[PDB]
């Protein structure tokens, strides 16, 4: 998985990142001459800690083989630090929604959230857990396809269980792909926008939730809904929302 | 001590043309360190001696300053036509920048910007330097979350009554500037007063109005904008204040 540089030619600054900015690049590679990536950077790759935290996600990353997973190509493991991953054309989720607005029908928004629970099925089924599900995470291959993207404290997405205790499980990721979902139909708006990080935990314990977004179906927010509950032991599995996702979606499309 | 011999650069893309001359970007080939993406200004061969010196003094000024969000002389090459070699800013133009990725830049980015600029006007502050030309135009983005100040040298709408009115410049004149930057960075990219005539502006600075707060602005933030508005210079803050408000602002917003 070593990449020579040489092989690699730096582009387009495509997007922010955790660690450092997202480029496009050219990988001149033996099976592909002209192959288009994109290149993960690292601000601080001086830093052993923070190269080791850097690398730690590309060795996750290459533990996954899934349609809506982003694939590892290659790491280079010289300062200054690359991960050079499948590069996925139309960018981040969030800005995509919003941009694309008033141009992307209810069937493309329930689309993706059900390409992105077919995606946290397996991650279920490997016994993985994610623990930063959120729209930010999700990035876009075509019209068609979003892939997640990506593996201070993300408060706004998180189950009360995780802010409380620091317990994150694969109940948390539902929580959080509940929230992930709303987005979505929100066109890429965030959770409790002009709410306090810290005032977040006490309305969620107050009962209170994320309202139904403009045009979204019912039976897709009793779906946020049940992701939503309280005890994590209420909540659905990835394998129910699947299917139950694709019902809604093919319903959708029957309109 | 900063010349350079031109056959250690190599012209690359033109990325701006330019009335008296062109900016590109290139590759320097230091004698002891390769290699070295730069900015290259260029002069033309019609410019006259006076406008050369500008180019000159442009790179003169900028060898003074040493911050990490002020833009680095490398070198120059005095012989005509004159070039002046600088750190490159890969994200180019912060207008451009605004305006092209508006969707992807989040209120937190946004308030960075501000919060970086001030620092390096303080910065020049410390050094008593006036820049006089203080614009979102003249402002280059090096990474996602970091910008400089790019550019030392007829912006009417940026300038503050005194400079209008007397072409009088001084450290609080700056300040009025500055406020307008911010108020364009809130705004991703757009510029101040469009569709107005130069000729108008001064009659609404001298009855009280001022730009409006932009969307999705904090009130304290626009408070900030509006105190470097004070039409009395001696009422405006200074730079030190504004980099102190502003960092106070930017922690607040992360709180959300």
């Amino acid at each position: 998985y070593e990449i020579q540089r040489e092989r690699i030619e730096l582009g387009r600054c495509i997007g922010e990142g955790q660690f450092g900015d997202v480029h496009q690049g050219i990988y001149m590679s033996p099976e592909n001459p002209a192959m288009a990536v994109a290149i993960k950077t690292c601000k601080n790759c001086t830093s052993d800690s923070v190269r080791e935290k850097f690398l730690q996600e590309a060795l996750t990353m290459r533990q996954f083989d899934h349609p809506h997973i982003v694939k590892l190509i290659g790491v280079i493991t010289e300062n200054p630090v690359w991960i050079i991953m499948e590069l996925c054309t139309l960018g981040e989720l969030r800005s995509f929604l919003q941009v694309r607005k008033f141009s992307l029908d209810l069937a493309s928004l329930i689309l993706y959230a059900y390409q992105l629970s077919t995606a946290l099925a397996y991650l279920e089924s490997k016994r993985f857990v994610h623990r930063d599900i959120a729209a930010r995470n999700v990035l876009v291959s075509a019209t068609d396809c979003v892939k997640l993207g990506d593996f201070k404290l993300p408060i706004k997405w998180m189950a009360p269980e995780s802010i409380n205790f620091r317990r994150f499980t694969s109940a948390s990721d539902v929580w959080m792909f509940g929230v992930c979902m709303w987005e979505i139909l929100m066109h890429g708006v965030k959770p409790f926008q002009g709410v306090k990080n810290n005032d977040v935990i006490g309305r969620i314990e107050n009962g209170e939730r994320l309202p139904m977004p403009p045009n979204c179906p019912p039976t897709l927010y009793s779906l946020m809904t049940k992701c939503w509950a309280y005890d994590p032991s209420r909540r659905p599995r990835f394998t129910e929302l699947k299917a139950q996702l694709s019902t809604i979606l093919e319903e959708e499309k029957l309109q």
